[PDB]
């Protein structure tokens, strides 16, 4: 029999620790699994990454990490050959999904964000389940598990070739990182330019004036009669916010008799040529207001509580804030479908025209003013609803996603040490070698990894949290 | 005589590493240090600890942590016993001051949060230079022991079975048990709530014209336009002062200046004062009593359109309906006790005397007599004193979380190495992890020493905003 390193408290003491960590792995993960299953906030189907991620983490825990302290304590692989075998490419395998598993997370974050109207009638179970399939298959490609292994007393390890050792650091650590980081910096970027509504702020918190007093206080204020408004905020430019899609179509109106009935308020001191048509037509017709002051959050505010309807006719709108914000407070959107405003606005909350067309925006105006005769109390409603369920969809999701980060930074941190020494090694070898202690800690802060997304959800994550409190405590 | 284990190539690389660490340590908490001795938001005197600590952390990285390295490559002690006896003595003495500084900086907090406004006013930037002072002193007496012991070509530290865990008791786990259990008790007071919701009091929530919002909620309870007064709390004799209100009302009931005053009086309890109320409710279409639980938004309302709100309070600690009513733009009328008596001064509010109902009705005339001029200005003050001490909450609130993780990141850093020194001076050779991990084990503690001006930039945006101005 070998000579074993580890004396008898070592090992009862290693025993205890590694065991405590299987166990802790395993029955965070199995609750994680359980979470997504079972919680109303948590059974959405991109979620199914997270149940697959989860069971990486428990066959580590199961299959590998029982026999890595074992062979370690015992100086010997005493499994025998077969298991010798399925230990190391599972070992090999499990890391690798993460990382694959981390990839596919990122992107179904990236893409739901940026392309959010056909990206999300993709995020089907059916879709997901073909996903975390390809995740796998990927996973065992990258793996290679048919050559992964090699004896008095017998041992059990890696392939020691210079090419494999890079190969299997790139395919399974160096390149999924590259793509996480990438995809994750492509996130930050939108999540900074596509910034979330101030909820508290766009409300009608008065709960004193009625609509059509406000309107009529606010038509007086200007210097008009009572009628049908219309409102327009924003950069005064051709190439993005389109305000000259709005004074080509009042144009279009003016020539109409239905224009007197019709009031105008634009706001904008974008382009000098644009703001000229748009004081040109103040100057031609009393139904026009057009403000090129730089009006604060508090009358913008006053102004959307007031208007029956907002033109939002932009060529390229990736967010649409000014309809989000303005349907809270009860104006009808007119805008274009483009970007967000295809996104938010539906059939019972808007008008959706198509840009660029100023004869497509005329015809909706006269479609609003049809409508504005009848009971608006009620579309009014739909629009302040669907506002505030929105803004509070995308919180949550931009939260979900930043955890996600969390999950992903922490990963990278734990097998960093371990494939940052692996290189080294499959690089100059004997003369940047990281002693075998270290190296084994190394990949044991790899393993402690398995444990820690049920740890992050928990903190992070307050479905998580409240989904483990209903599981533990009753 | 004796060559290294690390090659030409390893040497190199791992000079460049720690070489590049002690550049990172010493620049960020240079930063600390400036961004604590200029920016207003950290001129508070408990931020002094964060220097002295960034001055511990820049000695680790510039007087041990080159010769750590510079002995572990070479093999062997180079540089002579008096800098062996000096590299070893402050090598102790800077991971103490770290374990000690935390345990100053715990029961700082710990007397922040136990004696709120008389130990408020002790923090002093003298008072905390003396405690900085006090700490390194300390420090002193547990790195070099009382017992005139000895630290013992290597450069080899103590050996002796009880000099390595008194050193690990005194250095890391007594000062782990103080850290912990200090901020057990912070915790356990943090569940008070004590907080005003500032993201949601506030009267840029509200929409439409002041004056507008008091006429239609004169007009919902179908009275005319008029100085409206609000109470609000609960119907008992003691601590809400109801029974000061009711009573001050009855002394303006016989006066000619009560047709122009209106109040909307919110009381539940017991029926003793709730009937008295209902009474003077029935006897003037003036006054309104209301007794239904309210709704967080429609008091945001209320805070935001009546003109004054009224606390007749006998003991009121902390005063959150005053800094509630104060951040809708309310004026108040508050006795002059406890935390109202330290939020509402002369310019802001108008302080009486509890339990007087003659110096209330007089404080509710008088309260008359300004409105019949501009009062915005009044209202602007209100909204300025009350904000400046949401503020205050919560930079001092902030303040105990950025350091609840320094603390936590500093145990994880020295537990590997302090738990493997414990058992080795218990077990020796059966229980000794092997010299290259005990080795990585004290550089993660010395990697402690960069992570600080990284918790504060992500975790506060005051240090944050700090080092942006400094670096830009
Ligand atoms: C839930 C988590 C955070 C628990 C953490 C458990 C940690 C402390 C345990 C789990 C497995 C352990 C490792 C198992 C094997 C070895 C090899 C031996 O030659 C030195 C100790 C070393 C390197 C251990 C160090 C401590 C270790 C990493
Ligand atoms: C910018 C900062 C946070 C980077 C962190 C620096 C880390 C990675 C550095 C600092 C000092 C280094 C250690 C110095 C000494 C030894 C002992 C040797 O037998 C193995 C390598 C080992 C264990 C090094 C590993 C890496 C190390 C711990
Ligand atoms: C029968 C399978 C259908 C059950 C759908 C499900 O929720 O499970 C998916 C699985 O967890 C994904 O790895
Ligand atoms: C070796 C390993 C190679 C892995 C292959 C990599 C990527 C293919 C998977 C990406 C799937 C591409 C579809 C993109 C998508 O669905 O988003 C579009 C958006 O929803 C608007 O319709
Ligand atoms: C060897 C090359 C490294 C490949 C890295 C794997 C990235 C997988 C990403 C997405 C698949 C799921 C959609
Ligand atoms: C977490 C920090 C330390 C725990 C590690 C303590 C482990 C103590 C056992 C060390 C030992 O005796 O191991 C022999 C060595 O592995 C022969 O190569
Ligand atoms: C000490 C022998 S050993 O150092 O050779 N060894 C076999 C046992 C487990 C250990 C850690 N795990 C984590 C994932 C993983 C991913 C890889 O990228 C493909 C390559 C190897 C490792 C393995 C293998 C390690
Ligand atoms: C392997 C040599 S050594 O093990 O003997 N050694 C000398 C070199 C530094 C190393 C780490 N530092 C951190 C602070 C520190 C605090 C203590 O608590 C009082 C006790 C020792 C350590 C030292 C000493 C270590
Ligand atoms: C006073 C420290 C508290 C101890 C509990 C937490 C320790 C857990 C972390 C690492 C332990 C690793 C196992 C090392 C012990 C081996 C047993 C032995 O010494 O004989
Ligand atoms: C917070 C602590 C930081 C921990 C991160 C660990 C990353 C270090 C990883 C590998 C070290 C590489 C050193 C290789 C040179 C040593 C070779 C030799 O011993 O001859």
């Amino acid at each position: 029999p070998p000579r074993g390193q580890y004396s008898a408290g070592a090992v009862a003491g290693l025993a205890a620790v590694v065991g405590f960590l299987i166990v802790f792995t395993v029955v965070g993960n199995v609750l994680v699994v359980i979470a997504v299953l079972t919680s109303r906030a948590l059974r959405a189907p991109q979620n199914l990454f997270l149940v697959s991620l989860a069971s990486a983490d428990i066959l580590v825990a199961t299959l590998v990490m029982p026999f890595s302290l074992a062979n370690e304590l015992m100086a010997y692989w005493y499994f025998g050959q077969w298991w010798c075998g399925v230990y190391l490419a599972l070992d090999v395998l499990f890391c690798t999904s993460s990382a694959v598993h981390l990839c596919a997370i990122s992107l179904d974050r990236y893409w739901s964000v940026t392309q959010a109207v056909e990206y999300n009638l993709k995020r089907t179970p059916r879709r997901v389940k073909a996903t975390i399939v390809a995740v796998w298959l990927i996973s065992a490609v990258i793996s290679f598990p048919p050559l992964v292994s090699l004896a008095a007393y017998p041992q059990c390890g890696l392939n020691d070739e210079t090419w494999y050792i890079l190969s299997s650091c790139i395919g399974s650590f160096f390149a999924p990182c590259l793509i996480m980081g990438l995809v994750y910096a492509r996130i930050y970027r939108v999540a900074k330019l596509r910034t979330g509504i101030d909820c508290s702020f766009w409300n009608e918190s008065y709960l004193t004036g009625s609509r059509d007093e406000r309107k009529k206080s606010l038509l007086s204020k200007f210097g008009m009669d009572e009628g049908v408004t219309f409102m327009f905020i924003g950069r005064f430019d051709r190439g993005q916010k389109g305000v000259d899609v709005l004074l080509k179509a009042i144009e279009i109106l003016s020539s109409k008799k239905e224009f007197q009935e019709m009031r105008f308020i634009i706001i904008g001191k974008g382009d000098p040529e644009l703001e000229g048509w748009a004081r040109s037509l103040e100057e031609k017709h009393g139904n026009v207001k057009v403000i090129t002051e730089m009006l604060s959050r508090e009358f913008v505010r006053e102004l959307y509580g007031s208007v029956d309807f907002v033109i939002i006719p932009s060529y390229f709108e990736p967010f649409g804030l000014v309809a989000l914000e303005a349907m809270c407070l009860g104006a009808i959107p007119i805008a274009s479908a483009v970007g967000g405003l295809r996104d938010i606005i539906t059939n019972e909350t808007g008008i959706l025209v198509k840009a660029g067309d100023p004869g497509e925006l005329a015809n909706a105006i006269l479609k609003a003013l049809e409508l504005s005769r009848s009971d608006l109390s009620k579309f009014r409603e739909n629009c302040k609803k669907r506002a505030m369920s929105f803004s509070v969809a995308q919180a949550r999701e931009k939260r979900f996603t930043f955890v996600l980060a969390v999950v992903m930074g922490v990963w990278v941190l734990c097998w960093f040490p371990f494939f940052f020494s692996y290189s080294l090694y499959g690089i100059c070898r004997e003369a940047c070698q990281v002693p075998g202690p270290l190296f084994k800690f190394f990949f044991w802060i790899g393993y402690c990894n398995s444990s820690l997304n049920p740890v992050i959800y928990t903190v992070f994550n307050q479905d998580f949290r409240r989904s483990f409190k209903h599981i533990l405590f009753r």
